[PDB]
C-alpha cells in the first residue's frame, strides 16, 4: 500500500461506528434529503475515504478553489467537483439554512446512511463549471447532466456516517480502500499498480497490465468503475463478468479484481487526476494512464473533447503533489507478424498493425461475425456475445397507427401469424382493443388519456423487446407526441418500426361493420378521432400502407421484407 | 457466524500484536526448540484460535483429561490431544524444565513464531493414548505416528505470539477465525454450514453441500484440509484447483472456498468432534458429518477402524455442549433412471444405484478410461488426470544389479535405445561407471560407501520418475539393503523395477577386456566384488536375466515385455 492523500484516510464509516445507535437515532428526528444515484456514489466514496481528504459533499470555498484551482481550499490537489445539489423547493419545504443538520437517504432501500451539517448553501455558475471543468461542449455528458438533472443549488457540508450502502451484487469483489488496504496486507503485497476501465477487457488491457506489473515490479489490481460510466456502455454485470473471464489469463496470484462504485463523469484530464487520487486512498502505489483516459470521445461536428495524452500531461503536471506513481502507456496495439502487442511509439513505420475498432466489434457483434483471438480472448467474446445478441435474436416492436377500422387490426394478427411461422422469437400482440381492455380499462379518450395510453404500451413493449420479444401493437396513437415517446422508450432496449396505415378515412368509416363511425356521426360519441379529435398524420414512418391499395398479405410482406433487411430474419 | 468455543476466542496473534517488537527481540534470547511440520500446524491452529478454549500445547492436567475424557481441565469439551513432543537429548542440551520460556521456530524459513513457558514437561504413555483416542489399531495412522515420529517427552504450556506463519501457497483463499468472521459479515450472512473435505469433491459432494444449504437455510464453506491429511492422499495444490473448477456449479455468491490448515489425525469420532469445535471457532453455524468422517478405512486385516456413522453418534454424544449444529449424512448415491442423488436412506431397495469407489477411480485414471459425469464433473476430472496420469505417460526406474561386467551396462545402453525408439518419453542413463565419476567421484567401496552411492542414484531417480522420465540405472548394488532403499524412494514417486543380470561370476571374469578382475586377482584392488566383497543375490527381483544364456537383444525384449503389460507402452 501507499499513504491516503493528505495523509488521514477519511473512513467516516470507520470514525463515526461508536456513535452508530445515537446517530441512527439522531437521524430518524432531521428533515431527510433523498439522493440520486450519482449522489449515491458520491457519498460512498466520502464516507469510505475514497475521495480523501474529502469529508463531505464540498462548499463554496473548497467549491471554487476546484472549479478554477484543481485545488480544496486546504491545498491539496482535488480536480473534480463533489457536490450535492437541491432545488429550491426542497431547501423551503425542509427549512435548510447553515448550521442545519439533514439526513441523507438511500432511494433504493430508504435506509438512513449519512448526517450532513450545512456549511452553506450556494447557487453556482453553471456555466463557469461547465467550461472550467468539463471543457465547454454541451454535448459532453458531464455536461448535459449539470444542465438537466443537476438542481439550482449546491448544499456543502461536513459528514457523519449512519450506515455504509448496502448492494446486492458482487459483495466479495466489492472493497472500502480500508478493506483493499488490509488485503494488499493479506496477500503480502507492497508495489500495486491499479488499471481504471469503464469496458470490457481485451487482449491489449491484459498486455498494458502485465507490462506495468513487469516494469513497475509491481502485483495488478483490476479496478473497473461499477457506479455510473458513460451513457451507453455494456452494463456493469457483463463487464465484471467478463473481467472474471480474464483472471485466468495472468499467472497465478498476480492480479486481484477489485471494484470500485465510482460515478464517472469522463472529464478527461480532470477526472485522471481525480482517479490517480482515489487510487492513492484505495493503496496502489501506481495507476495507469493510456491514451484517452477517461475520455467521452468526440462530439457531433465530430471534434473530440479531449485530445489523446492529454489526460496524461495534466497527471504529469502535478507529478510532485499526487503521492502515486502513473504509469503511461500510448496506444497499444497488435503486431500480426511478430503476434505480440506493443505501443505504436515502438512499430517501425513500415510494420503492419492490426485494430478492431468499437464500431467494427459492435458490427461483429450484432451480425454474428467471428471476433479474432489475437483481439479478445475467447471466454471474453463469449460473454460480450450473450449480451449483445444478433439481430438475429434481439427482440423489436412493430408499432402500428391509423384510423380506427384503417385494417391495422388485421394486418397486426397476420403478421403475429407470419412471424409465429417464421420461428425466431416469442411474438405478444397487443391490439388496441386489448390494450384497452387489458391495460387501459379505464381511461378516456381526452388528449392527456390517450396519451397516457400510448405510454403504457411502450412501458409493455419495452420489457417484452429487452427479453427478445417480437411486439406487435396497433392502438391508434392519434398524436405525434406518445409515438415520439413510444419510439424513445423501445428504442432503449432495441429496435421500434413505425408502420402508417395510411388507409384513408372514406374508407375506413364505410366499411365500419360495427357501427360505430355511425354512433360518432349521429354524436352518440363524443370526440371520436377522425370524426371530432383529430389524427396528427405521422411525418416520418418507417413504413406507410394502405388497406385501400394494398392487401393484409402484402402489407405484412412489406413488413417482413424490412425485418430481413436489416438481420433479424437471419438464423441463430 | 456463531461465538467461540468457551466464549473467548484465543487469538493469540491479535492479543500479542501491540507487543510483538519486544516479544520478537525477547526471542532471539531464548533457547529455540525447531517444530516438526505437524507441530506447526497445531501452533497455527493455536495461534489464531482454531483450537479456543485451548491457548498453548497441552500441559498434563488438560492432556488427561481429553487421553481419558474428551475434555479439558476447564471442563470444555475437546476430543483430541495436542502437544509438543521432545526427546530427552533436546531436553537436557537446552536445559528446559518447567517455567523456562522457550522460543518455537519454524523450519521452513527460520522465523521464530511464538514463545512457549513450559507449565510441565511430562511422560506420555503412548498406549493409553494410542487406544483411549486413536481406536487401538497399530496400523492406525496417528498411532503409527505416535510411535514412529512423536518423541518421547510432552512439554505443556501456554503460548505467546511472536510472529503468524508464512505461506506462500494461496494467501488469498487462507483464513483465519477473525478473518472468515470478518468475511461472513463483509458477505452479509449468518447461517453457514462448513464442510470438512480432504479429497477431491465429486458430484456426491457438491450435492450434499446444497442439500444442507437449503435445509438449514444456509450459505456454503468449502472448508478444505490443505495442512497435513491421510498418508496417500491427492497432494493439496491439485485438490484446491479441484475445488475451484467446481465452484462455478453453484449458484452464484452460495459458497466460499476457505482452506484450513489443520493437521489431520484420522481420529474419526474423536476427531469429528473436534472438527465441530474448530468450524464453530472460524465461525460457521452449522457443520456436516457424513459417512465415516475422518475415518482412515479399514487395516490390513480388513478390519475397519471405525464404523460407518460412528462420527455422527459421537457428535451427537454432545450435541447440548457443542455450539454448533451438525448436519448428518448417510451415504449419498446416484439413481440413474432418475438422475439423481440421494442418501441410501431414500432409494427404495428396489431401485438401481450407482458408485464408482475409490479403486475404481484410480483404476481409470492409471488406465486413462472415462469418468462418467453422473460421477464428477468435467472440469473436476480432467484436473485429476493431469496430476494422476495414466501409466502410459508415468515415469518408471529400471534398476540394474549384477557383479563388474555381467553384461548389465550393455543392457542398459540397448534398453536407453530401444526406449528412444518407442518414444514415449525422456530417458536418463545412469551407467554405474557414469554415476560413479558424475555423482559419487569421492566415496569408496565400504558397505557404507556403496550404501550411499545406491542412495544417490536412488535420490536422482525419484526426482526423474517424478517428472515421468524413464530412468535406466546400472550399478552393481551389491547389498540388498541399499536396493530395498532405492525401492522404496522411487516408490514414492513412480513404478520401480529391480532386474538382475546373473550373468555368474566366472562368465564376467573370463570375458573382463580391461584387466580389472585380473587386478583384483592380483591383489592390486582390495575389496572387489565377486573376489573380496561380498555379493547379495537379489531374492525377488522383477526379472532375472543371464548374458551367458541370453542375448543383449533378447533381454531388452523381455524388459519391454514387462513394461508393456503394466501399460507403460500404451499410446498417450
Ligand atoms: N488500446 C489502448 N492502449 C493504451 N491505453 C489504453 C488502450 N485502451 C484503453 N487504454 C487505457 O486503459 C484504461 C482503459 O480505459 P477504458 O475502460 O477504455 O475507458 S476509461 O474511461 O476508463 O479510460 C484507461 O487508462 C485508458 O486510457
Ligand atoms: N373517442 C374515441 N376515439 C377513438 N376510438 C374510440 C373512442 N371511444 C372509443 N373508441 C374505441 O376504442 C378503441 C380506440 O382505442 P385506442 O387505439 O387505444 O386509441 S388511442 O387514441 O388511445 O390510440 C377502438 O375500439 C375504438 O373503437
Ligand atoms: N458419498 C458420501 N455421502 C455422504 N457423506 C459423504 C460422502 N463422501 C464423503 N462424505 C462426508 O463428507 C466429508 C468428506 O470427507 P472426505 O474428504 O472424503 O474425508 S474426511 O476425512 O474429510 O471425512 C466428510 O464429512 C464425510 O463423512
Ligand atoms: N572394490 C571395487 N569393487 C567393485 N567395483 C569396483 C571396485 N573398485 C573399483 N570398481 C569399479 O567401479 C565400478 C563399480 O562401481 P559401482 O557399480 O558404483 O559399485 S557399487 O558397489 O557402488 O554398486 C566399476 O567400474 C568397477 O570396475
Amino acid at each position: 500500500a501507499n499513504a491516503p492523500h493528505g495523509g488521514v484516510l477519511k473512513d467516516l464509516l470507520a470514525r463515526d461506528a461508536p456513535r452508530q445507535a445515537e446517530l441512527a437515532a439522531e437521524a430518524e428526528s432531521l428533515p431527510a434529503v433523498t439522493l440520486t444515484e450519482r449522489q449515491l456514489c458520491d457519498l460512498e466514496l466520502i464516507m469510505n475515504g475514497g475521495f480523501s481528504p474529502l469529508e463531505g459533499f464540498m462548499n463554496q470555498a473548497d467549491y471554487d478553489r476546484v472549479c478554477e484551482d484543481n485545488r480544496l481550499a486546504d491545498g491539496n490537489v482535488f480536480s473534480m467537483p463533489i457536490t450535492l445539489d437541491a432545488s429550491q423547493e426542497v431547501i423551503d419545504e425542509k427549512k435548510l439554512q447553515a448550521g442545519s443538520r439533514i439526513t441523507l437517504r438511500d432511494f433504493r432501500d430508504d435506509r438512513n446512511l449519512a448526517i450532513l451539517t450545512i456549511d452553506d448553501i450556494y447557487r453556482p455558475d453553471k456555466t463557469k463549471e461547465a467550461k472550467l471543468v468539463f471543457g465547454g461542449d454541451p454535448e459532453h455528458p458531464a455536461i448535459v447532466y449539470l444542465n438537466n438533472t443537476v438542481k439550482e443549488f449546491y448544499i456543502g457540508g461536513k459528514i457523519e456516517a449512519v450506515n455504509k450502502l448496502n448492494h446486492y451484487d458482487y459483495v466479495a469483489l466489492r472493497y472500502t480502500p480500508a478493506e483493499l488496504r488490509v488485503h494488499f496486507d493479506k496477500l503480502g503485497w507492497s508495489r500495486v499498480v491499479a488499471f481504471q476501465t469503464r469496458n470490457p477487457m481485451h487482449r491489449a488491457h491484459r498486455e498494458l497490465t502485465v507490462r506495468a506489473a513487469r516494469s513497475r515490479q509491481a502485483n495488478v489490481l483490476i479496478h473497473p468503475v461499477v457506479g455510473l460510466t458513460k451513457p451507453g456502455d455494456i452494463d456493469h454485470f457483463t463487464r465484471v463478468r467478463a473481467y472474471q473471464a480474464l483472471l485466468p489469463r495472468y499467472p497465478n496470484g498476480m492480479a486481484v479484481l477489485g471494484l470500485l462504485g465510482l460515478a464517472m463523469r469522463m472529464g478527461g484530464p480532470r477526472e485522471a487526476i481525480w482517479h490517480a487520487i482515489i487510487r492513492k486512498n484505495h493503496g496502489a502505489t501506481h495507476f495507469i494512464v493510456g491514451r484517452d483516459h477517461a475520455g467521452p470521445g468526440s462530439n457531433s461536428k465530430g471534434e473530440d473533447f479531449y485530445g489523446p495524452y492529454d489526460a496524461q500531461h495534466a497527471v504529469e503536471k502535478y507529478k510532485d503533489e499526487l503521492g502515486i506513481e502513473v504509469v503511461e502507456f500510448q496506444m497499444v496495439t497488435y503486431l500480426p507478424d511478430t503476434d505480440e502487442y506493443r505501443p505504436v511509439d515502438q512499430v517501425p513505420a513500415g510494420v503492419k498493425t492490426l485494430n478492431i475498432s468499437g464500431t467494427e466489434l459492435r458490427r461483429r457483434l450484432r451480425s454474428g461475425a467471428h471476433i479474432p483471438e489475437w483481439f479478445s480472448y475467447p471466454e471474453v467474446v463469449k460473454i460480450l456475445r450473450e449480451s449483445n445478441p444478433p439481430r438475429a435474436t434481439q427482440g423489436f416492436t412493430i408499432f402500428l397507427t391509423g384510423y380506427m377500422n384503417s385494417g391495422k387490426d388485421a394486418i397486426a394478427r397476420a403478421l403475429q401469424v407470419t412471424l409465429n411461422q417464421q420461428g425466431g422469437r416469442s411474438v405478444s400482440l397487443l391490439l388496441g382493443d386489448t390494450v384497452r381492455h387489458e391495460l387501459s380499462s379505464e381511461l378516456g379518450f381526452t388528449r392527456e388519456d390517450r396519451h397516457t395510453n400510448i405510454q403504457r404500451i411502450a412501458f409493455v413493449a419495452t420489457e417484452l423487446t429487452r427479453a427478445g420479444a417480437a411486439v406487435i401493437a396497433a392502438p391508434i396513437a392519434p398524436y405525434e407526441e406518445s409515438r415520439k415517446f413510444a419510439r424513445d422508450a423501445v428504442s432503449q432496449a432495441g429496435s421500434f418500426f413505425l408502420v402508417h396505415v395510411a388507409t384513408p378515412l372514406e374508407h375506413c368509416e364505410q366499411s365500419d361493420k360495427r357501427g360505430i363511425y355511425a354512433a360518432a356521426r349521429r354524436g352518440e360519441i363524443k370526440g371520436f378521432t377522425g370524426v371530432d379529435d383529430p389524427y396528427e398524420t405521422p411525418e416520418k414512418a418507417d413504413l406507410v400502407v394502405d388497406f385501400s391499395k394494398q392487401s393484409v398479405r402484402s402489407i405484412v410482406h412489406e413488413i417482413i421484407l424490412v425485418l430481413e433487411s436489416q438481420g433479424f430474419l437471419e438464423r441463430q
